[PDB]
This record gives C-alpha cells, structure tokens and sequence, in this order.
C-alpha cells in the first residue's frame, strides 16, 4: 500500500476531484453491490466518458462528506493501478510474491478498505478468486462491453464474483445539470463567463451533430475548446492592433535601418516619415494603453473570480467543521455584498470599452461545431448576403436556361441555411428529367464549384455500372467472411470522411430496386448501416439525380405528351419500388427544355473563355469577327441533340488550320491572333 | 411478432418511433434493421456473424450483440419483401422459440422482445387493386411472395396481420398541425411567431391531398409553399426578431407578413 | 527524455529544420486544442505528401520565434523514439519498467514541456490512457487516415 | 443488503422532515439575521413553525430511535 495504491478519499478531501451531479439509483445500486455478503465487486459498463470514473469519483466524494448510509462511515476508497506491479520482475516469482504481499496487505487491512481497479480489461487470475469468494477482496472496476467479452466474458470467478451495472448515455437536461456543476470549475480554469444559450445550445447543437462522442462529454470538450480560444484571443491583441502594429513596426524598423547614414539629418529628406514615425509612437501609445486598460479590468476580474472560490472553498472547509454564526456572517455577511458591488463594477467595467469580450458566447460555440462540420451561422454578419443573393446569378455565369431549376436548387441550399429543414431527414434529394443536351453535369459541377470550389467534392457515382446483385456490395460493403469486410465500400467510408458534401448520381435506373430501397433509407431518415456495423448519418448532404428513365420519352414528350404520363413511366421503376413518402418527400422531379439562339451564342462565348483561358496561358491572344461566331451559332444548332455538338463545330472548323499553323511557326507570341472570316470557313492571321 | 400491411399513407415506422419514445423514451432504442440490404447469401454473415476461423468471427453480428446487452427491446424490421429466405428461416427459429444461436458458440433469448415488420406487399398492389381486394384476398396475392417461403409455420407464427387503409382530410388537417409545431420550435429558436388564417390552412389542406398518394405530400406541399418566400425574407435581414409573422395570403400563393 | 527523447526545437535553434509558408489556422487550431485542460491532445489526419511534421516543426519555429500568444513561450517540444524504449522486449515484462519511469520524468518536469508523439497508431497504451485522460501528459500526435481506420476508430479510451 | 440498507438508513418521513427543517434553519439563519430588527425579526411565524416541525421531526424521531 506504501507504493502500490492512490488514496481517492484524499485527492477529493484536498477538492482535487470535480462533483458529479446525479446517477443516485446507480449509487444505490453500487453500495447495494458493496455491502452484500458475496459478489462484493461490481462492474460499471457502457461508453467511455459517461462518467464511470466519475461515478467512483461522486461517491468517494459522498463518502467524505459523509452523506453515505452507516457502516461505510469511515471506510476508505484506494484505486491501484497498474506499472507500479510491472516493474522489475524479470525473473519468475517476482511479480507473483508482490501481488501476494499487498494481499496480506489487505489481510491485516481487516476489510475496512475498499480498493478500486480502473480497466479491469487490462489484467494474475490465480490470486483473487479466493479472495474474492471470500469477499475480503473488496473492488470496484470499470471497462466497456467489448472489452469485457474480449477481454473474456466467460472466467468462471470472473463473471461469477462481479455484477454488471448499466450506465448510460443521459438525456439532454441532466447532462445541462452537469454543466451547471462544472461551469465555475471552467471560470476557474478559463476566467471569463459562462453564458446560459451557450450552455443549453451546446447540449443541442452536440446532441444533433457528433454522431460518435456521446454526452456530456461531447459538450464537456466544447466548453473547454471555446473557453480555450477565448483566452487564447485576449491574450493576443486585437487584429487592428497587430496590423496596424504591422505598419507601426514597418516605419521604426524603417527609420531604425536608416539611422545608420553617412550625415543622418542630410540624408532625412524624409522628415514627415520621422514625424509620422512619431505619430505611429503615439497612436501605439493610445492601443498599448487601452491594452492595458482591459488587461486591469479583466486581470482584476479574474483575481476576484478566484478569490471569491477560495471564499467558496473556505465556507465549505467550514461546512465540515460546523461554525455556524460566523458562516452566515460570511456567506450571508461579507462576500455577497462585495460579489454584488463587484458585479456592478466589472459590468461598469464591460461597458466602459468596446474591445473587451468577456462571454462565451453561443455563437462562438455555433463557429466550433460549424468548423466541425460546416454549416455556420456566422456568415450572416459576413458578406454571405451578395453571394447568396446572386446564386442565380453566379450559376447563371455557368449555366444558361432552366431558371426553374436553379431556383428550385437556391431556394433548397437558402433555406438549409435558414435552419427550416427536417433536422431527421437529408437536405436535398433532387431529380433531373430533361432531355439530353442540357447541362446537367454542368449544374452539378457548378454547385460543386459554388460551396467547395472545384469538381473534386461532388462525388460522381455512375448508376450504369449496376444492374446485378454484387451492385450494393460494391457502394456499401461486403460482409464478413470476405476481404472487402475488412475493405468496406464506397459510399460509407465516403461520406465518413467529409460529414456535409455533394453525392452525384448518374443514369440512376438500370440498377436493382434494392439500390432504390436503400436510397428509401436514406431519403426517408437519411441515414444507413454499413456492412461493417455502423450506422451512418447522411441526414445533411445533398443527393442529386440526373438519369434517363424519362428521357427516352423526354426525346419525343416536347411538346405534346403531358408530364403526368412521363412522370407516370418515369413513375414506372419509382413506384415499382418507391412509395409517396419517397416521390413526396424528395424535392422534385425537374423537367428541362431544349435551348435557343442565344443560349448557343452564350455557351458559345463562355467556352470560348477557357480558350483564351488556355491561350492566354501560352501567351496568344485572339480577336473574333461576329461573322464568325454567326457562323458557329448557325453550325452548332440541332434540335435533338442540343447544346452538345456545338463543340465539335468549334474543335474541327477552328482548331484543326489553328493547329496546323501554330505548329507550322507561322504563329508569332506577343502579337495578338486575329480570326477572321476570309473564306467560306474561319481562317486565323496575325 | 407484427406485420403491417395494406397501403401505405400512414407513417408505420412513425408509429414504430411511437412505441420507442413511449416505453424508451426515445426514437435511439428501437434498433432498425432493412431486410433490402439483406438479399445476399452473405446477409446472414452481416447480420448474425461469422463462422470460425475467419475474417468477423471474434467481432459477431450487431443483432446477437444489441440483443445480448440489453434484453428486452424493440426491433425494427423493415420492407421485407427484399430480403433472402435464410433469414426469413433465421427469423422462423426467432418466431418460433425466442432464441437464436450466433456463429460465436453460445444463444440469445429473445422471449420478451417486440419485433414489428413493416412491410409493402399489400402497398405493391392494393394502392394499384383500390377496389375489391379484402383482406383475404390481400393474404391471397400477400401469400403469392409470401406463400413458397412463409410458411403456417410463419405465418400462423406472426401475432398479428394489420392492415391499413387510406386517409381521411380531417386526418391531414390534424397531421398539418402537428407538423406546424416544430416549426414553431424553430421559430423559438429564434423568436418568432406565425399566425395563420384558417383559410390559408384550408390551402395547404386543399394542395396537400392525394388519393393515391395519400396524404404525403403535405410537408413539402408546405415548406416548398411557404418556406421559400420565408427563407427569402428571413436570409434578407427583412424580417425583426421580437416580432409576429401571420400568413396573410395576398394571393392565392400564401405569403408571411410581420 | 534525456535517456530517449529528441528536442527538435534545439534543432530548430540549429537552424536545422525547414520554414513552412502559410496555414495559419491550422496551427491556431493546434494552439486552440491546446490550451484545453484535459484532453489536451490533437491529431493530425491526412497523406503524408501533407506534410504535417513539417507543419509541426514549423510550429516549432513559431515557438522559438515568439510569435506564439503567451504562456506557452516558457515550454519546449520534444518528439519521443519508439525504438530505444521498445528494442528490450527480450522477455515478457520489461518495456513498462522502462515507460513507467519515463512517465514518472514526465511527472518531474511538471506541465512545463509540450510532447510530441508521431506514428501514433504504432503507440502500451494502457498506461498512457490515464495521463491522457487527466490532461495531465500534454501531447501532439499526428498519424494517416487509413492507419486510424486500422488502428481501431471505435477504440474506446483512445477516440477519447 | 438492500432492505438493511432501508433499515439502516435514515427513514422517509426523517429525511424529508429533515429537508424541510433544515430548509426552515437555513430560512431561519436568514431571518435572524435582521437587517431592521422590528422588520425582519417579525419571523414569529417562521419560529412558530420551527417548533412545530421540532415537535413532528423530534417524534417521529424517537420512534425511529425505539425501532
Ligand atoms: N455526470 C457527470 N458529471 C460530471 N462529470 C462527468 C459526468 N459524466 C462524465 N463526466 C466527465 O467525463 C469524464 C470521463 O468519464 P469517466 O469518469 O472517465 O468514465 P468513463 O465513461 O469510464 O470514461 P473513460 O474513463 O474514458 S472509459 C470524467 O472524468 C468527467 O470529467
Ligand atoms: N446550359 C448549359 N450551359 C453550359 N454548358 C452547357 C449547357 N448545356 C449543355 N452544356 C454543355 O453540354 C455538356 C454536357 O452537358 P452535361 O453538363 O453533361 O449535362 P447533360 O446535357 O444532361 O448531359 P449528361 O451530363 O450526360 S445527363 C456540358 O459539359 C457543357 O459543355
Ligand atoms: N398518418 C400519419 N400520421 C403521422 N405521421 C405520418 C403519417 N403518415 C406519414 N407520417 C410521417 O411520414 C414520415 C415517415 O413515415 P413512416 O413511418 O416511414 O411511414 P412508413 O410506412 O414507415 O414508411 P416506410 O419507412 O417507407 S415502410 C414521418 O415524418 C411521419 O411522421
Ligand atoms: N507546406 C509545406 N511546407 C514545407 N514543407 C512541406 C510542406 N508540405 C509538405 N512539405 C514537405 O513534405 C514532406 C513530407 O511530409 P512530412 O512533413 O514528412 O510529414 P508527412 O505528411 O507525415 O509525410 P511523412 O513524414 O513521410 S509520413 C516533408 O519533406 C515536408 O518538408
């Protein structure tokens, strides 16, 4: 016990340990586990961070406080480890001749003492099952479920001396109990606020969004990071501090390399820089000394915080003892009437600047969580408002036509922004049936290349590929008893790396109907379980199809065949197998219409863009007669195939005598290309 | 042991969430399982666990695992049309007995566990045969799939086979109000308020019907309506905090006024 | 640590390591998950042409430059071997008497370092989980994505 | 063990009456400290309640003591 063991009873009598509020049926529960006559030794499952450590650390505290029920008056808590045992033994006997000495350790102990083990999974076997039958051998472990069976579930004393006890992951308000509890631990570490939107949305927020880490601790690490950055940003300076710091030491650092001169004041032409020099000396004067300002107030703020705790501590080393008058002198005496004038002067204090930051605040912690996943709501103060509010218009740079559409996709990403989504169901769950020719890909690119800037997050997933069985355990997994069970699939890892992205689907109906059932899944909820064993959340990506099912009517539907009817043989795989939860729950069928002049003229001046983009690169600039592009709009038109083979009018009238000549030399850098019209066809010239 | 058939039009599995924020408290308990993953030959190697001596066995199948943690629960069996005929049989030494054997070595007892099947082979023809099919003649072309695997031994091992039956518009009416009520929660949110007239409603219940359809496009019949023009005028600074918003319908498209 | 470990940042103090060029949220980020009381532990996630040592050397520097808000200018960083701890497990039982009492040095400097540890689904491992655990061992780990997919993603201290 | 736990511990009626009591010592720690001593030491009402709970709790006390 000299060198083996950790006094609990001790590190909570110094206040060391934090207070845990609530589990008073496990606790129960627990010393119903201790004082029985055998099975002395319970065991604590569940998740990590639930508490279960803490559960022994709030009893041991109940225990000095003497709140427990009788016979357990006095009785002691020790927790042994492990690496104090694994030390020198290399030799046989060793090891053993320890562990059997603390036993007779506990043998003259007497059974007074209880002992604690932390991860029971990590440990002999021999030396306790008497011990433990005879209930001298008095513990408390802890461990998850799958190291407990893998551990072994099935050791005959070790199942049959212990009891297990479920904790479990708490509902949303005991678990803001708890924050109530250790808010002024955290003010204590963290010296600033705690605001009360900030905890309860915290609770919220975490309970909606980490999909692994459970409560409270999952809240518990939001609290520590958000009053880490707090910290970490007063004790920086403020941003226009350190810029235009930045220009103050430019100019000292200016003059400072340029005291050195031949004749100092001769070669001081610059004497308004020397004076503005001095100018930079006193304007970091004025920022230095409001620095220093709020340093005072906060630094003495954060002085009366952690006094006002050893007040605290105080009164309660004086619960212990029992001096009642001068306690209620105290607590009912001197410190609230200096916490109450103390408030009115750190308030005062609040007020009287402006650079000052002193709550937590909630929207600080919407920016973590937002930084987690994505979804802010801190670009409402940004300049979010002009590209939102040209969405229509930063897709129609890239895509002509379908105004339906695009408001359809806008409206759908503005009001995700809003907050005004099913929180249990994905964001966007969207079908394209139009006809070929119109751009689909190009919208999908360009919303990729709206959020997330390039084509790289749009996940492309053909649906052509599938027609079989094998088709689901190529995107989900496979099951065990096969390689891919250790691989996994597509889709799951896919979305486990990023939570919040684009998934793109393509010619979405050759497969299996059970590819559309687990889409029921995960359109319906949004959310599936890998063949590994895993639920995954989906429920804030957005799905996009574009496919053909209609398409083959979509050729000969415009206009004249109602979309009732290409809805009702596009509605032949869907209600086949998708029900009115999917068609009315997802967000629509978008039909397109085929483009006009101006569209061609368009698309064709937009692709032209990556030529000089591209020409541009290589030095080569290029001037076109309208005739020209008269010309291509004329070649690229054809009612059935759209807006496609305009480009092959472009790549075989133009690039092919721009090919030639350009690695014939003829073609001179610097000298800007024209294009003329000096034929029946395009001809270039210089 | 629960089928649930008919048509569809009627959340089941919203009844199933019911159930589990009744007893559970919670929509988490009710462990969900598809049967439309589980076609495969190696659906049963998902769901119960390996063999020996290979690639999953010391890890088991989730359902052995949840069970064998907690005993006695709710298990959410869905669309069962799609799944394969071990696991229908799996499921006949489920039905049959309450218990089950895993890869592993050892049982599990099942013996005061709900298990609720919703399923479709009522809503894969009876919204198409609306007139005349009874709920024998329902067993009948139910029992067309069903009949070659599920078995009296199945069948007549299942508790209960309800059916269901399309929507009333009072029925919408009351599912449209409940489906305002979070969205008043999001206005709690952030301090808002909607009125309505009773007649704006009247159009959300005139839009939102659909016999075949049943009552399902009411939700996104509403916030594609209505949440549009209110995202509009919410992501616009437009619309004050502290304030009342009613949905005044100049015309005949509903719109949100402070 | 003097019987192991390497400081880098006398290395860097040598001039011996490379000046990285931007990504200075990521290493506010750091700082941010460091001045957590517990858990105090942040990972690296991505490829290795990333380049995340060199993002934590590059730290270093920082470090070193006084360019770090304040409170951390009074620590330093060392990176643990794995090898000359482990390279004496010929029996069973002897790599731990080595570990405690490095454990034990870590005890002794007392908050006033900041550890790095790479490879970290190489890095045992019970006895850490309690250091770990309290905030007490103040760490930095950085590892590969597919290497925390085998390490085990659903392992429970260490998620935590 | 649980059933000795109930006995040994420290009965419903004694720990809510405790509660209460308790409540009313701290209640009365408040009241007796009088800011204006003809205004808040009109607590008679408070002390008379005092009594009456020391009679209840002090009964059920005793024959908790005979158990
Ligand atoms: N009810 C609670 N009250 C206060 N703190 C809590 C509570 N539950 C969890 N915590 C915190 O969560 C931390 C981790 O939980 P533990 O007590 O270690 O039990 P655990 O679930 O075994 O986690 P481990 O030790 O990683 S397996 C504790 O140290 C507390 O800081
Ligand atoms: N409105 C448009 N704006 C810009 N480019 C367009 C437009 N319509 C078609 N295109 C061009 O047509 C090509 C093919 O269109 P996609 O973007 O692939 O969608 P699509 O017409 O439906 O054909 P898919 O993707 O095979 S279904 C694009 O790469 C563009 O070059
Ligand atoms: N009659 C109804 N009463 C209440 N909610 C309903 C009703 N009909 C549909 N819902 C809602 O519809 C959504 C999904 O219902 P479900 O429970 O999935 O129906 P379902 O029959 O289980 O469909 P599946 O899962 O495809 S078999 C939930 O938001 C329910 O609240
Ligand atoms: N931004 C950068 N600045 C400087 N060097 C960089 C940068 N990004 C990558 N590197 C270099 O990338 C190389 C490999 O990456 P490392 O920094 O060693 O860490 P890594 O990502 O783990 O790759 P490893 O070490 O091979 S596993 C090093 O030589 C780095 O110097």
């Amino acid at each position: 016990l000299k060198k083996y063991t950790i006094d609990l009873t001790e590190r909570a009598e110094q206040g060391k340990l934090d207070p845990v509020i609530g589990r008073d049926e496990e606790i129960r529960r627990t010393i119903q586990v201790l004082q029985r006559r055998t099975k002395n030794n319970p065991v604590l499952i569940g998740e990590p961070g639930v508490g279960k450590t803490a559960i022994v650390e709030g009893l041991a505290q109940r225990i000095i406080n003497g709140e427990v029920p009788e016979g357990l008056k006095g009785r002691r808590v020790l927790a042994l480890d492990m690496g104090a045992l694994v030390a020198g033994a290399k030799y046989r006997g060793e090891f053993e001749e320890r562990l059997k000495g603390v036993l007779n350790d506990l043998a003259k102990q007497e059974g007074n003492v209880i002992l604690f083990i932390d991860a029971l999974h990590t440990m002999a076997g021999n030396m306790l099952k008497p011990a433990l039958a005879r209930g001298e051998l008095h513990c408390v472990g802890a461990t998850t479920l799958d190291e407990y069976r893998q551990y072994i579930e099935k050791d005959a004393a070790l199942e049959r001396r212990f009891q297990k006890v479920f904790v479990a992951e708490p509902s949303v308000e005991d678990t803001i109990a708890i924050l109530r509890g250790l808010k002024e631990r955290y003010e204590l570490h963290h010296h600033v606020q705690i605001t009360d939107p900030a905890i309860v949305a915290a609770a919220t927020l975490s309970h909606r969004y980490i999909a692994d880490r459970q409560l409270p601790d999952k809240a518990i690490d939001l609290i520590d990071e958000a009053a880490s950055s707090i910290r970490m940003q007063i004790d920086s300076k403020p941003e226009e501090l350190d810029r235009l710091d930045r220009r103050i030491i430019q100019l000292k650092l200016e003059q400072q390399a340029l005291m050195k001169e031949s004749d100092e004041a001769s070669k001081k032409r610059l004497d308004m820089l020397n004076e503005e020099l001095s100018d930079k000396e006193r304007q970091y004067s004025e920022l230095e000394e409001e620095w220093k300002a709020e340093k005072a107030s906060l630094s003495g703020t954060q002085t009366i915080k952690a006094e006002l705790e050893q007040a605290k501590i105080a009164i309660e080393q004086a619960r212990r003892v029992g001096d009642l008058a001068r306690m209620s002198e105290l607590q009912y005496g001197k410190i609230p009437e200096l916490e109450k004038q103390l408030e009115a002067a750190t308030q005062l204090e609040g007020k009287t600047m402006r650079l000052l930051r002193n709550k937590v605040t909630d929207a600080e912690i919407a920016e973590v969580l937002a930084r987690w996943t994505g979804i802010p709501v801190s670009r409402m103060m940004e300049s979010e408002r002009e590209k939102l509010l040209r969405m229509e218009q930063e897709l129609h740079h890239r895509v002509i036509g379908q105004n339906e559409a695009v408001d359809a996709v806008s409206n759908a990403i503005r009001r995700s922004r809003a907050g005004l989504a099913d929180p249990n169901r994905p964001i966007g769950s969207f079908l394209f049936l139009g006809p070929t020719g119109v751009g689909k890909t190009e919208l999908c690119k360009a919303l990729a290349n709206f959020m997330f800037d390039s084509d790289e997050a749009m996940v492309r997933i053909d649906m052509s590929e599938f027609m079989e069985k094998h088709s689901v355990s190529r995107l989900v997994g496979a099951p065990p008893g096969y390689v891919g069970y250790e691989e996994g699939g597509y889709l799951t890892e896919a979305v486990r790396r990023r939570p919040y992205s684009v998934i793109l689907l393509d010619a979405v109906e050759k497969a299996h109907p059970d590819v559309f059932n687990i889409l029921l899944q995960v359109l319906d909820d949004g959310r599936l379980t890998d063949g590994q064993g895993r639920t995954v959340d989906f429920r804030n990506t957005v799905v996009i199809m574009t496919s053909n099912l209609g398409v083959r009517e979509t050729e000969r539907k415009s206009i004249g065949l109602i979309h009732q009817d290409n809805s009702t043989d596009a509605m032949e795989e869907i209600k086949k197998i998708f029900r009115p939860e999917f068609i009315n729950r997802i967000d629509e069928v978008v039909v397109f219409h085929p483009l006009g002049e101006q569209h061609i003229a368009s698309i064709a001046q937009i692709q032209l863009k990556r030529l000089y983009k591209r020409l541009e690169e290589r030095g080569y600039e290029i001037h076109i007669s309208d005739e020209a592009l008269k010309l291509l709009s004329e070649n690229g038109y054809d009612p059935v195939y759209g807006a496609r083979p305009l480009k092959r009018a472009i790549q075989q009238q133009i690039e092919n005598p721009l090919a030639q000549q350009i690695l014939s030399g003829e073609l001179v850098p610097g000298k800007v290309i024209r294009l003329e019209v000096n034929e029946d066809r395009i001809v270039a010239v210089q």
